[PDB]
């Protein structure tokens, strides 16, 4: 069985002449040649079975990617694992090979206004499909946007995704959270569990800001510093926005801060297109109820060259309830993984 820089990477016979691409907390990524389809592919080795949290993440991502089918969301082409639950220790997920991700591209390339427009259009086209299936991604960020050599963009990484549950979104002040700090909406820090669609629109607004300047807009170093960063640019929230925060601890914290005025986006991004800044402002709205939703953003004048709602499809089959994964022991989650991957086994 083939090896790759340290650990075994066992995907023959079909996938051959492999090459290292990257690591994880509990897997690794290589490219490989696909002998049936005669193309190179990406293969992610996942070893999650020792750890309940990992099993959850892996199950969630497999179940979601297998039921989604959209041009701007990464598909699973194949899944390689042992034929029995006893012998299954690792799972390999085969996907289209993407040239790069938006994080890597932005460390070295300036994007033209045309590219920023086209990438934003594709991110919102894919997000329309995701929200239409009642799913929230929760971890949108440049490293989770894959790009190929012709600038097709696919959203990936649904490890933290959840079914939307707006009725149960409210929580206390400074409650712990999982997703990537620089792209987290202000309400996550204040009074939200991140169970509504508006948290993904905030992360897209942070990604747009980062495409315009090649630097994260709110690069907080930690938890309430992230909010300081936000308020330093957006200004103090209005009375109407604070009246929407009933939790006294979060309300009082905001009232304790010195007043700050808005820094105009054109002061921050003097080369940006004025239409892009108008859309940025609407995605980076403090009040999640006033923040633009995905279909409104697709309709914004900035995207008028690409906008066509008949070519912006929605899901056939929404998730009604969350995967009951809290919750399940490792052993049950391994069995659901084995079951969800069965369709890829020889014969069948
Ligand atoms: N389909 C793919 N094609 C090419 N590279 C990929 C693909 N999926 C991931 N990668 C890359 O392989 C390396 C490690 O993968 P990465 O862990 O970032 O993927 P992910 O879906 O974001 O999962 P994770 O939850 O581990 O971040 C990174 O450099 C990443 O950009
Ligand atoms: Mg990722
Ligand atoms: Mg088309």
């Amino acid at each position: 069985p083939e090896m790759v820089r340290g650990q075994v990477f066992d995907v023959g016979p079909r996938y051959t002449n492999l090459s290292y691409i990257g690591e994880g907390a509990y897997g690794m990524v290589c490219s490989a040649y696909d002998n049936l389809n005669k193309v190179r592919v990406a293969i992610k080795k996942i070893s999650p079975f020792e750890h309940q949290t990992y099993c959850q993440r892996t199950l969630r991502e497999i179940k979601i990617l297998l039921r989604f089918r959209h041009e701007n969301i990464i598909g699973i082409n194949d899944i390689i694992r042992a034929p029995t639950i006893e012998q299954m220790k690792d799972v390999y997920i085969v996907q289209d090979l993407m040239e790069t991700d938006l994080y890597k591209l932005l460390k070295t390339q300036h994007l033209s206004n045309d590219h920023i427009c086209y990438f934003l259009y594709q991110i919102l086209r894919g997000l329309k499909y995701i929200h239409s299936a009642n799913v929230l991604h929760r971890d949108l960020k440049p490293s989770n946007l894959l790009l190929n050599t012709t600038c097709d963009l696919k959203i990936c990484d649904f490890g933290l995704a959840r079914v939307a549950d707006p009725d149960h979104d409210h929580t206390g002040f400074l409650t712990e959270y999982v997703a990537t700090r620089w792209y987290r909406a202000p309400e996550i820090m204040l009074n939200s569990k991140g169970y509504t669609k508006s948290i993904d629109i905030w992360s897209v607004g942070c990604i747009l800001a980062e495409m315009l300047s090649n630097r994260p807009i709110f690069p907080g170093k930690h938890y309430l510093d992230q909010l300081n960063h936000i308020l330093g640019i957006l200004g103090s929230p209005s009375q109407e926005d604070l009246n929407c925060i009933i939790n006294l601890k979060a309300r009082n914290y905001l009232l304790s801060l010195p007043h700050k005025n808005k820094v105009p986006w054109n002061r921050l991004f003097p080369n940006a297109d004025s239409k892009a800044l108008d859309l940025l402002d609407k995605m980076l709205t403090f009040n999640p109820h006033k923040r633009i939703e995905v279909e409104q953003a697709l309709a914004h004048p900035y995207l008028e060259q690409y906008y066509d709602p008949s070519d912006e499809p929605i899901a056939e089959a929404p998730f009604k309830f969350d995967m009951e994964l809290d919750d399940l022991p490792k052993e049950k989650l391994k069995e659901l993984i084995f079951e969800e991957t069965a369709r890829f086994q020889p014969g069948y």
